[PDB]
């Protein structure tokens, strides 16, 4: 059906957590496969792989995998396959990998360096882990039992062995371990294998004789089998060793170790002539350990030539150069130090005259000099002739060279005797280990550090014998060549095993690779799996390439190992490729009831009421995909993996913690006798088992044995004593993780809680999905501590049930056979006297334990959160797509966004945001308030988060959810939003309440994705098939549009209205402004796909002409105010964008509006019956502001005064707009004026900056000019077309001049106005004084300015012009000037409003300041510097339309040879808009601020999201989709 | 120093770089489009056998004027 996991990448092409389970490895979930379907049938699991659109790793990116790509091909480690990732701009590239087999993959990606060079990422794996069954019924991974059984103690027969497995059988243990069935060596313990091609002889002959066995373990008692796999040793008496002794490290494969083979046989030498020579044989003083020490100082160390493995052979190198003294000499280089410098010309000759492999061990006198070399040095450095004190200073210099080795040695020798008295002292004086039998040869004074032996060759040999370093890094070979532990007697060896030298593959030890790749695959035949002892020490590549070979043998081979690495990570990491199932965990270990609780609580699972994961605000939700309509398109027996909601998200993949196999004790610690007591067998299993884990147990645990078996030397067999100890007990235990392993599944599905008292540990076991749950109270037995009462215990909205109790009593001493291995004999006494009471009324459980509970008891109870049952899943996770069928894209403005006073407004002023204790309000009232608080909470499972402290305090944010729908119930599908959220929530009520939070967080996340996928559903293919950032700006139009009660577009009724920003632009007549709402209607209206809603808002602000001018503040329709030279020609370009993009959008021309004030120029009359009036067409109303501009306006600001503008001065109010005929441009404003976007009044007292414009923009303006020529442009192919009838302009005198001269006007004008040119020499061609300029090949920023300084000002207005009129710029003059743009004007997310290099630049705005600046109080700084969003959308947007069509490295040949921008420029376009990305993934408003301080500081004054700070990225992305991808 | 296109002007020590596509099979072609008359050259650059930079001459041709 769907086994389907979604791995999004990084733009690094690293894969992305989605939870924060700690440091782990991505695994996927161990499912069996679907009813009656083979391993090759249908993929196992499909890994859906996301790279996001745009990123770096797209530039010619290829997908690498070494997975197959069907199921006949066989798996390689190194044969990757090719992927082909599709690049965009726009849309992310999804790329399967099918999975037919479990075992190790991984995963790289190359691509095109920004250095047109190739890169490569990681390798990042991933497992999918085996399928376990044992006859036809799959078994759960964290549902195995193993029980480890040592082979040599089971009896000599088959039917022996059988016995024993009808033992573990009714225990119900499900699987066994097998420690290695193969001929053991000379010392008979079981991992030192004589032969590992044959089983052993004295119960099997073939391999068909075990294979039957293994076979008849499965169909008789339902068991699978798996042994020890031995990669690092092999016993020291192998026949084949004979043969090939390079198969471990020797004096020719190993030379370094040489200097430690003549120290061994210098102990095997003298340790039997040790009482000859000596006298402390066998004593037990300390001062008998110093006279052995005695005889090792003169008669080994004093033996051994001073150790020349490190010392330069002094004399015989002054030997060797009187010899050659008139060969190869002379030298030339002047760096050789002087004779007085003694240590540097050490180091000198050090590196110059000296034979390969210097300083590094070797033979007796590996380390020489190079004597033509040296010689030639002395007879530059002194003289030619030798008898010239060449003796005296060639002696001197190699002493000096030997002085570091001479100290290198003294610190070896220290540590090659010290740990020598410090390791005979604990073997032969009883301090813990009782063995001082007279030195013998058996037993001697030296641990055997290497095997000796004649090869079939001729030669002798000496192979060594591995180990373990007392702390050492285990990652390290200590046989290998970097480690010096043979040498230094750091080692504690095993002398019944031989080194077993694997190089760095096949070639450095042919024959140990073929014998242990024919090793390795005959048990695969067999057995269901391996187990790997001290897997840490056995190299990566070794342990790599044979659990591969075994998994094409057996492609379900279940990997255990004993995994104790450096870290967590490093750990992790040989999960990752090695492909280990699980982690051995010993509960032995802990050394107190502290440490076990938490052992048990690392591998217990996750705490109660653990939040569950959901695609909320960071993924991409696709118009076009499918849906479970009702959640309902799963069936059980096809053993899918399931989506998290309605919406088919598919399940992430997420490291997870590698899987853990507890056991309660292993075949290498000691007795819960030895360490504890034997009565803390009962509690110990208990703990173990109740983890949500494979659990696993050695053979003798349960029989409660009374010291740890010795693996070496004992051949006692087990007893055939039945139901002894603990046996009753864990046939219950296995038999309830059975009925558990049938539902419980994922790592969010099982809960725990775990408590620890005094003697006591609680184990709560809690099952997510139905409230199952166990409890589990044990007295620990660690020591006789004297009695110990445990408190009430209390449970919430839970009611408890008895289970099953037991005590263990000792019952004296264990039998003394030396035959047979018999236990200590064992009471398992039934308890009773639990007390289990439950309050009716506040459905609270209390459980009071009996007083005859004694140390080493368990209790089990049977538990059941109230109020979850199966069902409840089903009820969150389905209907909210039903429920917002009938949305619209006005209706989701408020169930996920409206601000506080937004939502005061249609409240009256008494709702607002849910106030959250210890926090604050959400940003939203609606769902992206939640969401925004929720995704972190969810990411960290924060359950001490304020918001979660609250959920399950009450349920005030539950209800708050529902009621708030009330203010908009009666708006599309509102209603219908409310009624499953009232439904849900209702439901949530009735749960614990620790359990609200996570329940919480679910619903409101689901109901999000469903109103955030209806969105894009309601929105074109551009927006609903895009990146999660391009949405994200998408979702910012439904943030603004929305219907009010204080305000709205028409005078006369309430609709929907976009607000300029939230939430200080949103409310009254702060909502709607003209120059702000047609600078985002393309973005946020026409790009998204809102036609009907961008005509409303073109008519209604059409109403409201006058002046020839739209009005900057609408306040609806009345009472308006014409402040704005900008907004005419603004609204104007949208007209144009409308027509442009809307299909039949001519038809606006046609559209009738009622303008609301007359023709002339009038008053204020709102309740005059002359309001109405007229009405004026769309066609007529571009004409009317065309000619009224050009005839020439004159007009004081109606209802002038302290009521308007309480800072505007007198002269201010009467404003002015006038065209200069001569060049066609058009001029107007005062200093006393704020015509223009940068619309900033003083208001300082103390600066006297009261009335004084911050940026008064008189003159010609670049932006209203360029719109201008856009504007006449656009009406010139109209009339050329029949959509537009007039072609005269009347001027103030009287004279017409045509449309297209006004046009061919500014076409022969403006450029030679507004340009400064970047040669003095063509500083008369443009209209340029020398004296005011700051910097050249700029575009001016206004033309007649009144202060003529702010003329030659670097402002990103320019830009605009450049958009909406490119033919008024020649491209290599344009390309130029926003290059320096790019450098000086760019900030990170906004655009600086001003050259810093200006001195009027003050880039930090802070409205309330009360200083005597003239520019920073008061915040008249507005537009002087600080760094606003929407001209970086202007910006980048003639960054790439003019860098395409002048820099040939942006442009690249195309298909149907269009030229297409080429990924160079994508790449330039994509950095600029990371910043972009991280500021709305990373802000409570989900969107982008209005206004930054400088270079990115956050500015606290701006309003965190702004209309036309995303609607002009959204320009961007429309213009590279309507003009390339199509 | 061939401009890479007509809008590109000409710079006598402004060189353009071009990437050689290596193969013991097959020769490469490299395309030197030219769009104005004047006077053009090209060097090539390469790793020296002591993994050092080397450079060759510099080999010139001329475009004749159209009359
Ligand atoms: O209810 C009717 C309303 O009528 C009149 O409104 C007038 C204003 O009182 C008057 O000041 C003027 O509005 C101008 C203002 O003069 C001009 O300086 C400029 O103001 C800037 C701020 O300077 C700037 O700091 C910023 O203000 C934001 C602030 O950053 C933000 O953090 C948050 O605090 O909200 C503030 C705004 O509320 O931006 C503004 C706007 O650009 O521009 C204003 C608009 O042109 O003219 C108004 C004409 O109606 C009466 O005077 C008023 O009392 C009445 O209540
Ligand atoms: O002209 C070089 C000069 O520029 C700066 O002065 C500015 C001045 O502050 C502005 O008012 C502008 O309109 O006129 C000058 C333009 O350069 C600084 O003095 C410094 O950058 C430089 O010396």
């Amino acid at each position: 059906a769907h086994r389907t996991l979604l791995l999004r990448l990084s733009d690094s092409g690293e894969p992305v957590t989605s939870c924060s389970y700690g440091q782990g490895v991505l695994t996927l979930p161990s499912l069996p496969l679907p009813q009656g379907k083979k391993l090759g049938d249908m993929p196992v699991y499909t890994v859906k792989l996301a790279i996001p659109a745009g990123s770096p790793v797209t530039r010619d990116g290829l997908i690498w995998t070494n997975c197959p790509p069907d199921f006949s091909t066989q798996f390689d480690r190194e044969k990757f396959y090719k992927k082909i990732i599709k690049t965009s701009f726009h849309e992310d590239d999804h790329i399967d990998l099918d999975i037919y087999v479990p075992g190790t993959y991984c995963f790289y990606l190359s691509f095109k360096n920004d250095k047109d060079e190739l890169e490569t990422t990681r390798k990042f794996y991933f497992v999918v882990l085996p399928i376990l069954s044992v006859n036809d019924k799959f078994i759960p991974l964290n549902s195995i039992a193993m029980q480890s059984v040592v082979s040599k103690w089971m009896g000599p027969t088959i039917k022996d062995w059988e016995k024993v497995f009808a033992r573990v059988a009714s225990k119900k243990y499900n699987m066994i371990h097998f420690t290695p069935l193969q001929h053991r060596g000379e010392s008979n313990s079981p991992y030192s294998i004589y032969d590992q091609l044959e089983f052993d002889p004295t119960v099997f002959k073939s391999e068909k004789e075990v294979a039957d066995m293994v076979e008849r373990l499965r169909t008789e008692h339902n068991i699978l089998s798996l042994t020890d796999i031995v990669f690092n040793h092999t016993a020291n008496n192998s026949q084949w060793l004979l043969d090939h002794p390079e198969a471990g490290y020797n004096h020719k494969t190993s030379p370094h170790l040489i200097s430690a083979i003549e120290l061994d046989k210098k102990l095997l030498d003298f340790s039997e002539q040790m009482e000859a020579l000596g006298y402390p044989v066998d004593l037990k003083t300390v001062d008998d350990l110093i006279k052995v020490m005695d005889g090792i100082k003169e008669h080994v160390i004093g033996e051994l030539k001073l150790w020349e493995f490190y010392v330069v052979d002094v004399k015989q190198t002054v030997s060797e150069l009187r010899e050659k003294w008139g060969n190869s000499k002379s030298w030339s280089d002047d760096n050789i130090p002087s004779k007085d410098d003694s240590t540097n010309l050490a180091q000198f000759v050090r590196d110059n005259a000296t034979e390969p492999g210097f300083g590094s061990l070797g033979e007796r006198g590996s380390n020489k000099i190079n004597i033509d070399k040296f010689a030639a040095i002395l007879k530059k450095l002194h003289s030619e002739d030798y008898n010239n004190g060449i003796e005296e200073l060639a002696t001197k210099i190699l002493n000096d060279i030997n002085l570091p080795f001479y100290k290198e040695y003294d610190d070896d020798i220290n540590e090659v005797l010290e740990q020598l008295f410090n390791r005979i002292k604990y073997l032969r004086i009883d301090d813990h280990g009782p063995k001082q039998g007279p030195i013998t040869k058996k037993l001697p004074l030296s641990e055997p550090y290497f095997t000796r032996f004649k090869a079939k060759d001729g030669e002798e040999y000496a192979l060594a014998n591995n180990g373990a370093i007392w702390d050492g890094n285990p990652l390290v070979d200590f046989a290998s060549s970097q480690s010096k532990a043979y040498l230094r007697r750091e080692v504690i060896v095993w002398g019944d095993c031989v080194k077993l030298r694997y190089g760095k593959g096949p070639s450095d030890s042919p024959y140990l690779w073929e014998r242990m790749s024919k090793y390795v695959e005959m048990n695969a035949r067999i057995f269901n799996g391996f187990r790997i002892d001290n897997c840490h020490s056995t190299p990566l590549h070794v342990g790599q390439y044979f659990l591969d070979v075994a998994r094409r043998v057996n492609p379900n081979l279940y990997v255990v190992a004993e995994l104790f690495s450096g870290s967590e990570a490093m750990d992790c990491l040989f999960v990752e490729r090695l492909g280990i199932s699980s982690l051995i965990r010993e509960a032995m270990q802990a050394w107190s009831e502290e440490e076990l609780s938490r052992l048990v609580h690392r591998h217990g699972g996750r705490p109660i009421g653990s939040y569950k994961f959901v695609p909320l605000d960071d993924f991409p939700y696709p118009a076009d995909v499918k849906i479970d309509e009702e959640y309902c398109a799963y069936n059980p027996d096809d053993h899918s993996v399931k989506c998290v909601s309605e919406i088919m998200i598919p399940k992430t993949l997420t490291a997870t913690p590698p899987h853990a196999l507890f056991m309660d004790c292993t075949h290498d610690n000691e007795t819960p006798n030895q360490k504890r007591t034997v009565e803390d067998t009962l509690p110990n299993a208990a703990l173990v088992a109740f983890c949500s884990s494979a659990i696993g147990s050695v053979y003798g645990y349960d029989e409660v044995f009374p010291q740890l078996l010795d693996l070496v030397q004992e051949k006692r067999t087990y007893s055939c004593a039945e139901n002894t100890g603990i046996s009753k007990v864990k046939t219950l235990l296995n038999n309830m993780r059975e009925e558990i392993a049938s539902e419980a599944v994922d790592i969010e599905d099982s809960e725990m809680h775990v408590h620890h008292d005094g003697q006591y540990i609680t184990f709560h076991r809690t099952n997510a999905k139905n409230g199952k749950g166990w409890y589990l109270v044990a007295r620990t037995k660690f020591h006789s501590s004297g009695d110990q009462m445990l408190p009430r215990i209390k449970l919430s909205q839970t009611k408890a049930t008895f289970k099953a109790a037991f005590s263990l009593e000792r019952t004296g001493d264990a039998p003394i056979s030396d035959e047979i291995i018999e236990g200590i004999p064992t009471k398992l006494r039934e308890l009773t006297g639990f007390d289990i009471g439950f309050d009716e009324n506040t459905k609270e459980t209390s459980i009071l334990l009996p007083q005859d509970f004694p140390q080493g008891s368990i209790v089990i109870f049977e538990t059941q959160q109230l109020g979850i049952d199966d069902s409840l899943d089903h009820f969150i996770r389905s209907g909210a797509i039903k429920a917002t069928e009938k949305l619209s894209l006005e209706s989701i403005n408020y169930v996920l966004y409206r601000a506080e006073q937004e939502e005061y407004d249609y409240s009256e002023g008494r709702s607002g945001a849910y106030d959250i204790p210890d926090y604050g309000k959400p940003v939203y009232c609606g769902l992206q308030g939640w969401v925004s608080i929720l995704r972190k909470i969810i990411f960290y499972n924060d359950l001490a988060h304020p918001l979660s402290n609250n959920l399950r305090n009450g349920h005030w944010a539950v209800d708050y959810v529902v009621n708030r729908l009330d203010l908009y119930k009666d708006k599309e599908g509102v209603a219908e939003v409310q009624e499953w959220l009232r439904s849900r929530m209702e439901r949530i009520k009735q749960l614990p309440s620790y359990l609200v939070p996570s329940f919480f967080a679910l619903v409101v996340g689901i109901m999000y994705g469903c109103c955030r996928l209806r969105a894009m559903q309601l929105m074109s293919d551009n927006v609903g098939k895009s990146t999660v950032f391009v949405q994200s700006l998408a979702m910012t139009s439904i943030q603004m549009v929305s219907a009010m009660k204080s305000t709205s577009i028409l005078p006369d009724q309430n609709i929907a209205a976009m607000a300029a920003g939230l939430p200080h632009f949103s409310t009254n007549y702060m909502r709607c402004w003209g120059r702000d709402v047609f600078i985002s209607l393309r973005g946020l209206l026409l790009t998204t796909g809102r036609y009907e809603e961008a005509k409303e808002h073109i008519l209604a602000f059409a109403k409201t002409l006058k002046h020839g001018l739209i009005p900057n503040l609408l306040d609806a329709g009345r009472n308006p105010r014409y402040n704005a030279r900008d907004a005419a020609w603004f609204f104007v370009q949208a007209i144009q964008d409308y027509v442009t993009i809307v299909p039949g959008g001519v038809s606006l021309l046609q559209e009738k509006v009622t303008r609301r004030f007359p023709l002339d120029d009038e008053y204020i009359p709102y309740d005059d019956p002359k309001a109405f009036s007229y009405s004026s067409t769309i066609e007529e109303i571009i004409y009317e502001i065309l000619n009224r501009h050009a005839g020439g306006i004159k007009y004081r600001e109606a209802n002038a005064g302290p009521n308007l503008d309480r800072v505007m001065k007198d002269e201010g109010f009467n404003v002015e707009v006038n065209v200069d005929w001569e060049t066609g441009l058009i001029h107007g404003g005062s200093q006393f004026n704020c015509g223009t976007w940068m619309d900033k009044m003083g208001e300082s007292e103390k600066a006297n900056s009261v009335g004084v414009p911050g940026t008064p923009r008189d003159g010609a303006a670049v932006e209203i000019n360029g719109l201008l020529k856009s504007c006449l442009r656009f009406v010139l192919q109209l009339s050329k077309d029949g959509k537009f009838k007039y072609t005269e302009v009347t001027k103030p005198d009287g004279s017409k001049i045509s449309l297209s001269s006004w046009n061919d006007l500014l076409q022969e004008n403006f450029e030679r106005c507004f340009y400064v040119p970047k040669n003095k020499e063509d500083d008369n061609k443009f209209e340029i004084d020398a004296t005011i300029i700051n910097r050249r090949g700029i575009y001016k920023d206004l033309y007649r300015s009144g202060k003529p300084y702010e003329d030659y000002q670097f402002r990103p207005n320019f830009t605009i012009a450049m958009v909406v009129a490119p033919e008024l710029f020649t491209p290599d003059y344009a390309a130029g000037a926003i290059e320096l743009a790019d450098q000086v004007l760019r900030g990170p997310v906004g655009m600086r409003t001003l050259d810093p290099s200006d001195y009027n630049y003050r880039p930090y705005y802070n409205n309330g300041e009360d200083s005597d600046d003239f520019a920073t109080s008061k915040g008249r700084n507005y537009h002087q510097g600080p760094e606003w969003v929407w001209c970086y959308g202007y910006f980048i947007r003639a960054y790439h339309y003019f860098n395409f069509l002048t820099n040939p490295k942006c442009q690249v040949e195309g298909s149907a040879k269009k030229l297409k921008p080429s990924s160079y420029l994508y790449r330039k376009l994509y950095s600029r808009l990371l910043k972009h990305r991280e500021w709305i993934e990373n802000s409570p408003w989900a969107g982008l601020a209005e206004l930054t301080n400088k270079d990115g500081e956050v500015c606290n004054d701006s309003s965190p999201t702004q209309a036309w700070s995303t609607g002009c990225l959204l320009d961007l992305f429309y213009d590279l989709w309507i003009s390339y991808e199509e």
